[PDB]
């Protein structure tokens, strides 16, 4: 025979980026959640002509050359195990295939990117402004927040979602009475400060 093709799979879509967690996405950063993840292969014979109605396990099997670093069932599945590179296998008779495989660390909390620089509200009214997780990739991160004000007095804080669940939230502060204060916004163990004059 002759391997034509070696990719990681889920789905049919192929995976660019795999994390610790068996997390998987495609060429967009669009995470695939159907099907289970595997190793596909195709083969032709020594004329060129794709051999079909294959069993993978059967006619051809699997093997991971970095077993600590991640599990490659002879059938063709897998499940990442740590951070790391691991060289998988397609075995064929005699005919043989080698491809990379990256698994990337698990996303944690990087930034809390924070729309605003200081808040002005009036004496009696709400003002908005939104806070945005993100991981050490730069993207998205679901995760907890938490609000609060030095003096509540002159001012108060709230989170839409009760600050739970979402990786994007509401911050509303009321304007209690006249004066500057400023609000904490605490995730992890990151936090930003913002200041706030509350205006007549």
């Amino acid at each position: 025979a002759e391997v034509s093709e070696l990719k990681l799979t889920k789905d049919n879509k192929e995976v660019v980026t795999l994390y610790a967690n068996g997390n998987a996405f495609d060429k967009d950063g669009n995470q695939i959640s159907s099907g289970t993840l595997t190793l596909t292969a195709k083969f032709k014979d020594q004329y060129g002509n794709e051999l079909t109605g294959k069993v993978a396990g059967t006619d051809y099997t699997f093997e991971s050359l970095n077993p600590e670093v991640l599990v490659v069932a002879p059938d063709g599945s897998v499940t990442p195990i740590v951070p790391g590179t691991a060289l998988v296998k397609v075995k064929y008779g005699e005919v043989t295939k080698t491809i990379p495989v990256t698994v990337k660390a698990n996303p944690v909390l990087e930034t809390i990117a924070v729309d605003s620089t200081g808040v002005s509200v009036a004496k009696g009214q709400k003002a908005t402004f939104k806070v945005t997780l993100k991981d050490q990739y730069g993207n998205k991160f679901t995760g907890n927040v938490n609000v609060t004000s030095d003096k509540t007095e002159t001012a108060t804080v709230s989170v839409s979602n009760s600050g739970i669940g979402q990786s994007e939230y509401t911050v509303t502060v009321n304007g209690v009475a006249e004066g500057s204060t400023t609000i904490t916004i605490k995730s992890g163990t990151k936090e930003v400060k913002v200041p706030v004059n509350v205006v007549a």
